[PDB]
DNA sequence: GCCGCCCTGGAGAATCCCGGTGCCGAGGCCGCTCAATTGGTCGTAGACAGCTCTAGCAACCGCTTAAACGCACGTACGCGCTGTCCCCCGCGTTTTAACCGCCAAGGGGATTACTTCCTAGTCTCCAGGCACGTGTCAGATATATACATCC
């Protein structure tokens, strides 16, 4: 219970201005080995993994994320609003080919 | 005469600066060592020349006709404004699991060296499949001619 709250959009564009700069992972290492093993059991059973095959993966899942969060944006500003839905990520993906 | 209180001076300890010496990152040097270099030989890929036949190109023609263009009207939709409500954001608090550091043994896989043998490259010879051209043949199509019929 403490006064001077922030305005709300602020503090997104510092978090916005704040992940830009900087180029660590932005998802936990354990989550994302246990995702990877999940899927690849589906596969192929008794599968092995080296610890630099899923930091590629790791990387370009993050990549290919940032790149359709960008492409979502641009579909979300392009509808006159400021939030990402659904349909803006359906749309970028149609657009991509990867929907189509 | 005896005892208590205020003012001022020089010596002991803390700190800054400089010199001698030991440790981390990087570069010169040395040793192995295998792949780039050099030299020679030879086969053939490609450059060059030559002839033949077909497509393209610049600039013009003529004719047709459907597409393009201009204009007027009208109305549907893009866009701006307003309301509203709801859902996402910011923040405080609590939980929880990621992260790092640990066993405990065992298998997978990357190398190094070695052996062996099966299979694919290469060469020679041959023949049949593919590409092209043509004679022939059965199905599809159009009309010639004869019969029943309405006015």
């Amino acid at each position: 219970k403490k006064p001077h709250r922030y305005r709300p959009g602020t503090v997104a564009l510092r978090e916005i201005r704040r992940y830009q700069k900087s180029t660590e992972l932005l998802i936990r290492k354990l989550p994302f080995q246990r995702l990877v093993r999940e899927i690849a059991q589906d596969f192929k059973t008794d599968l092995r993994f080296q610890s630099s095959a899923v930091m590629a993966l790791q990387e370009a899942s993050e990549a290919y994320l940032v790149a359709l969060f960008e492409d979502t944006n641009l579909c979300a500003i392009h509808a006159k609003r400021v939030t990402i839905m659904p349909k803006d990520i359906q749309l970028a993906r149609r657009i991509r080919g990867e929907r189509a």
